[PDB]
């Protein structure tokens, strides 16, 4: 989960990380375009803080998230005051309405257990995409490409707090072991220590191709990507 | 306490934060020289694990250490084969012989607790340095330089391991409380957390005065000294 202090602290540690979402949104933005020239709309399916949106909405008359996480999904209202921000589950959701695209960013989908809940979240995402519209989802790392043992540490500073983040990723059974620690800081505040563990998803390639396609949507991969990954695309038909 | 993990991270730690042991050490052994110009020994006192003792062994022909800590001493050991050093508390201890220079550097004597113990460890470095030679202290803070809510955060890496350090100093009366927590990270490892906490005294310049007078000490204040904390001189007579 993604609940409390992570929440409250996971803009500032990707903005430490340089992690740029408004590239990544004129990115996403154009590649909509390019498929569906006269898109209007965008749903982004665990759209977390809502960066991704906040920037999307510049460029489509209607943007809409999905959140499962009330911490996370709150932020993302507070940024996005004039956006319709649901709160809900990407495998089993139904807004009543269709986007010309339906996004799910930096692997997120990897919190989904297995081939099941894969295929009904794609299914979800068709339900909701318009017919000349795209799918776009960013996977997480194929086992192929896995770094086991990999650890990253950074701090940052901001308004006065100082926070220091390091993980440490591991190879568990068909996923990834993810343990994140932090140190926050202040003058007043003192030094407190948080951690958690995420386990996130190792699907192949096959995987979400199989995902895809069982949805209805003819699908492509994209190496490299916003974060290495790559993404996947899926047209309907 | 200087156990555990604090001992074995202490030489990383002041590694990243570019504390240069053979400079301090060089200077040391010219200060030292400068009064006593056949000094050919040195007592360090609070020698922690024997950064300066190593350096200053290419300069004097017998060096010692006093040092609390076993943990710490283990350390020193390891580092100076060749090396007397004791296992004692600088508030009484007897080792029998002179020095030309006794010294206890980077605000150990803030470990004292009030007026008594710091007058009990002058006497005791004034009876052990010889005529001509000199002890040398370098104070903790003075209350009026005392900088509280400092928040000081580094990371550093080596041989696989990485190490963050954050430490937090607040006023609790009549000391500073310094609280310091690690994250400590490697591949196979994970991450651990560890957490210290020290009450270091806020001695006024005119206490740490007085304790050298006390012990018959002729006393100087250089400013700047090695840590921005300046350094206290004193020669017998
Ligand atoms: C180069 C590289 C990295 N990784 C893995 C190793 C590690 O699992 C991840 C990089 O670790 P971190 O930078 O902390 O990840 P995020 O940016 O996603 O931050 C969060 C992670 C989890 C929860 C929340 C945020 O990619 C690989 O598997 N292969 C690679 O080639
Ligand atoms: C400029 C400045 C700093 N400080 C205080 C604020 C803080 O108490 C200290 C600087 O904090 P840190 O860099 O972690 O201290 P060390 O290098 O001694 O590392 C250890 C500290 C304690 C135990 C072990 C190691 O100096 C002041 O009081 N005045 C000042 O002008
Ligand atoms: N079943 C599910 N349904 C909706 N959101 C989910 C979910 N499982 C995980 N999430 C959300 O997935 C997000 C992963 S972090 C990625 C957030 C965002 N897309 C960004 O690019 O920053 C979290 O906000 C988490 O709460
Ligand atoms: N009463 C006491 N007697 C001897 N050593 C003491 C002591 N109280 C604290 N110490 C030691 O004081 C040291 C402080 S850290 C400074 C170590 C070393 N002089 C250096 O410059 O790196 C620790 O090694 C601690 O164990």
């Amino acid at each position: 989960d993604f609940s409390g202090e992570i929440a409250e602290l996971y803009d500032l540690v990707h903005q430490g990380k340089g992690k740029d979402y408004h590239r990544e949104a004129a990115d996403l933005a154009a590649l909509v375009r390019r498929h569906s020239p006269k898109a209007a709309s965008l749903l982004d399916v665990a759209c977390g803080t809502g960066m991704h949106l906040r920037h999307l909405a510049d460029s489509f008359g209607t943007v809409e998230g999905l959140e499962l996480s009330a911490d996370m999904l709150a932020i993302a209202r507070r940024r996005n005051p004039d956006a319709v921000l649901h709160h809900g589950d990407m495998r089993d959701f139904s807004l009543g309405r269709r986007f010309s695209a339906v996004t799910c960013m930096f692997s997120s989908i990897g919190h989904l257990a297995g081939q099941a809940e894969l295929d009904a979240a794609l299914e979800r995402f068709a339900a909701h995409v318009l017919p000349d519209g795209v799918v776009v989802v960013e996977p997480w790392w194929f086992p192929e490409n896995f770094t086991p043992g990999y650890v990253a540490a950074g701090t940052v500073e901001a308004g006065g707090t100082t926070v220091t983040r390091v993980s440490h990723s591991s190879r568990e059974g068909e996923a990834t072991r993810i343990e994140v620690h932090y140190l926050v800081a202040g003058p007043d505040r003192g030094i407190t220590h948080h951690e958690e563990s995420h386990r996130i998803t190792l699907f192949t390639r096959e995987q979400y191709e199989r995902a895809f396609t069982a949805a209805g949507l003819s699908v492509e991969f994209m190496p490299g990507g916003p974060s290495g990954r790559g993404l996947f695309t899926g047209l309907p038909g």
